[PDB]
């Protein structure tokens, strides 16, 4: 039916069959990435043509391939061999993570390092992390993972409490070789346990928390049709899911009167990077591109009712491919529900004697993923008043290290001898805009202070200025909280009743962007993270701010490459890329398990409607 | 019992009796302000002495007085005559707002202005606004109000939709004379009505919203004793109420194990100013000091259950004095309840096999007030993890004007010919700190970027720096969102188990501060609003950032004067004053009644605890 429906188990199995038939999926092949492609711009095919893009890895060392197939037609549209040393390695395979600890367990260098620390190899867990790109020439064209050790005292023990500092190893997960073992010296391994379910640490559980019952007697106010099409309080959209990006929102539109007005064609978190700021050689290479290197959707959690999602929840169970092309369901991976959101509008008028109060509510679409020690929640909200918001929730267990005897300028102490390297969690939201259609433009709006004098004799006046970003070369912007800087996306060809172009205003949190030196590997690989806002001309192959292949890939692809085309963005099909994130200096309160910290952004209508769009909300 | 208990109707009746018998409350006297005084530093003296502070106005022109009485002993502790021309006029009386429209009704100049516009004087409402201090020497020492006109077509009509621009009058509310009527020219009066309950405008009401039921089968998890003492999930505090500041939180403390640890001695919104940025002479003088000039607590609304506050609500009905000393109860003026706040902490560990999820909740204490056209909600939040937060919700009807032909750089258009002058809503949160006691200090923390080179070969390192504010002369700080600037309040004499001073970190939203020219009257009268954070040494008489008598004060009062003392704040009894607000360029969406917009701040524990304080929270 709808070309925006979720991929089905059948479609995935069919893709597997098409690839096998084409001789592209033999025993040595593995699917590193598989996802359905969005319909092309404009009414092309007389009907729908469901296409899937796949990244195929070869465990024998042969070059991988990027393939696009039409599941509808049963054909391979294109198949290209990839030169990874140039364009990037494919995302890490879940099966390659296990390899690291296994290989190191029998490596003489690794064993000697553990022995020097009096550690039992059988109790040493190894965190298999992405390698990035540095000065190791032998790594070019190879699939490498770097391992950091943590001691697990017993089966249910939290290894993160026992980091083994001064040690790191590099492993080629295809040839199954340990390329390097670096030991910079022994550090005491923190002894205190971080078992947050241990009664001795938690103490008696409080019994003071009375129940909060949230229910909907007549069911939810939103409807779900076609499996993933949502209709709620005038909003209309399709909830998609991609193994790389996770939840993706399509065709966000608002029913204004008798017309369905588009606002955002596609909204997603196109990349997420977690750069560490500890200069120690043991972790100075540490940078997680959770989305681009690991694929966050793949690790989405099954959400439990009453615990993860409270109230009347409607679940979606997206299907993804496993390493062999077989479909795998992520049961209850997406939660959908509406929640009360306090007061919407209120006024008690003396002159008219009318007292008016209305309540607000929001539609929530979310999922939670786990990448090693961290767990991130991705939340999208739609409000009655037309506001759209995204919120990321960061929790889990902080990545640890030893805490240096003489303190540290890049690590904080969580417990005796236990340290937490400073780092950031930076996201990139890709917003393929469609304010009342595809003809859009972006204006940077700053508050303008005025000088006391002629025409402003009392010095109370203040104004605002808007600068249209006309070409991609002028569209790489930075925040300016001091001047209340925001960015407005409007449609110069669609005006409200007051003859002004309709628009939506993006309000950022103005948190610090990437802190790394501009000459670092990470500043180049995560270039998008160095600026708050980027605007590009829409293009089918410009999907991620870091390009298609992020794993062990240097600069050269992504946003910097796209912007160079210097295309016209003044009243055209454009895409907004907003960078936002948290800078983390772990506190003692973040140990042994950290309470949620959040960050996000929102867009509010700006002259999009002819008056408040919530005057028809009942008193209830 | 508790010296922090809410005032009783009887205590107010006692003050009235005391003043009366003392001959301080004659027929010409009016109580402009009345509130109970907080206990002085140190209460080692058994049995407190309930004292009340009172501002007495005289309608015959006689000198006003500031009186302090003891309801415990039934005596007048002090009574001092005020020289308003020097120290400022008393707050505006509710009965004075009425005289403006009434007086103008029979003034020839006013009638001539209305006749030229063909407006029925009986239909013209006049907004009685504070006057401030400008170039009118004859106003020094006199109580003046400036009036702006709005047409009300019928009893239930919203006059705000029909502003009468080009006209303004000044009135002496004591001598009851119209000192001036300024008519700069006729402007069309906007014709469209803004009646949000008129089916003609709202259209058919939605029938799509299903109910959301929030209940607590076993009641709330918090306990209320002594009338206003709250105990909830380890938190302890007293909820007070003042006619000027509104809800005030006292003795906020956290039960950590066996110790009841203080965090903040007193928290309140000590001032809220709404400066307008329209250079027109009709409004260039407009600046509302809602707290200081009008007294926000006085206009607190009676909150309806299931309407203003949903769920299991526990109300407090504070009592205030009327203009004659009579007790007046504000039925259900304060809402108190706890609400679910999503995920608190979550981690699914591969190695231990332990999947952990805990939910969060917050304690809410709030009230809503109405000042003419606007309505503001003040919300204080206490979270399980120790976070303290404040949030202001701004709604109501936008103050209007005509929208000039040709447009405007200082007014936005809401409807045909209807304008909305630009303005700001700036709050000042006075936080009398008590981090583990009164010996505190403040440090400004900035993120520090590092250059690639020796000791940072990969250029990935980044750090932080903290600067102690030692004297008041260096305690006037500005925000720096780009460098992630925050402020930490710590106790240098109380250290956590890691030998680090315990503390709390204030996170600001970094919204723009006062925009007016530095030499403007408003910049001098609301100097607190020009900088984000101020730190002062505690003093009994330093209550408001704008001084005790804000109305028609020439400027420089409050914070600027306090800071000038240049006292030692490095490890002393200090007070933090945080400025935060919204800069409003009204959108079409804000008309005819505006959807809530918010702003606030929060403080999070920073090494205050020895580990996460929510490990004892049950799974449920
Ligand atoms: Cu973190
Ligand atoms: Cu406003």
């Amino acid at each position: 039916a709808s070309p925006f429906r979720l991929a089905s188990a059948g479609e995935i199995s069919e893709v597997q069959g098409i690839l096998r038939t084409a001789g592209l999926l033999g025993p040595e092949k593995r699917i590193a990435y598989l996802g359905v492609l969005d319909p092309a711009r404009g009414a092309g095919s007389e009907a729908e043509d469901r296409r899937f893009r796949v990244f195929i890895h070869d465990v024998s060392g042969a070059r991988p391939q990027e393939v696009t197939v039409s599941v509808t037609n049963g054909t391979v549209i294109s198949a290209v061999e990839l030169d990874t040393a140039a364009t990037g390695e494919l995302p890490v395979l879940e099966e390659e993570f296990e390899v690291v600890e296994q290989l190191l367990a029998t490596d003489e260098r690794w064993l000697k390092a553990l022995a020097a620390r009096n550690l039992d190899v059988s109790k040493v867990r190894v965190a298999p992390l992405s390698a990035g790109v540095f000065e190791y020439a032998e790594e070019r064209g190879r699939r490498i993972l770097r391992g950091l050790a943590f001691v697990q005292d017993f089966p249910e023990d939290s290894a993160w409490a026992h980091p083994v500092d001064g040690l790191v190893a590099y492993v080629d997960v295809v040839s199954k070789e340990v390329t390097r073992v670096i030991d910079t010296g022994v550090f005491p391994v923190p002894a205190e346990h971080g078992n947050y379910t241990d009664p001795e640490l938690t103490g008696p559980l409080r019994t003071t928390q009375k129940p909060i019952s949230i229910t909907q007697p007549e069911g939810p106010s939103f409807t779900v049709t076609g499996g993933n099409h949502i209709e709620w309080e005038k909003w209309s959209l399709d909830v998609g899911f991609d193994v790389r990006e996770g939840v993706v929102l399509h065709n966000i539109a608002f029913r204004d009167g008798d017309r369905l007005r588009p606002i955002i064609n596609r909204a997603s978190i196109a990349e997420m990077v977690v750069p560490y700021g500890d200069p120690s050689p043991i972790r100075s290479w540490q940078n997680y591109f959770d989305t681009g290197e690991y694929l966050v959707g793949q690790y989405a959690n099954s959400l439990e009712l009453g615990c993860d999602c409270l109230g009347d929840i409607t679940y979606l169970s997206p299907v993804i491919s496993d390493a062999f092309g077989n479909p795998r369901e992520i049961r209850n991976g997406i939660c959908m529900h509406e929640e009360d959101w306090g007061i919407l509008a209120k006024h008690s008028d003396l002159w008219s004697g009318i007292n008016y109060t209305r309540r607000n509510r929001r539609m929530v679409i979310s999922f939670f993923t786990t990448i090693g020690n961290y767990d991130y929640g991705f939340y999208w909200y739609l409000y009655l008043d037309g506001t759209i918001e995204f919120e990321a929730k960061a929790t889990g267990v902080v990545f640890t290290s030893a805490f240096p005897e003489g303190g540290s300028d890049n690590i904080s102490q969580l417990a005796p001898g236990l340290g937490a390297p400073f780092h950031q969690h930076i996201f990139s939201a890709r917003l393929d805009m469609a304010i009342d259609g595809f003809t859009n433009r972006v204006e940077e709006e700053d508050v303008v202070r005025q000088t006391m004098g002629p025409g402003n004799e009392r010095g109370n006046a203040f104004s605002r200025k808007r600068t249209v970003l006309t070409r991609e070369s002028e569209a790489v912007r930075e925040a300016d909280a001091r001047t209340g800087r925001t960015w407005i996306i409007s449609n110069p060809e669609s005006k409200n009743r007051l003859n002004e172009p309709v628009g939506y205003k993006l309000h950022a949190h103005n948190q610090p962007t990437l802190l790394a030196d501009p000459g670092s590997s990470i500043a180049r690989r995560a270039a998008f993270a160095t600026k708050d806002l980027w605007v590009t001309r829409y293009a089918d192959d410009e999907r991620y701010p870091t390009g298609d292949f992020v794993n062990q890939h240097s600069g050269g692809a992504g946003l910097p490459s796209y912007i160079a085309q210097d295309r016209d963005i003044d009243g055209q099909d454009i895409v907004v890329w907003h960078t936002f994130g948290l800078t983390h200096f772990p506190r003692v309160e973040d140990w042994p398990i950290m309470p949620v910290d959040t960050v996000g952004f929102k867009l509010r209508p700006e002259g999009f409607f002819d008056r408040s769009p919530v005057l028809d909300v009942p008193a209830n």
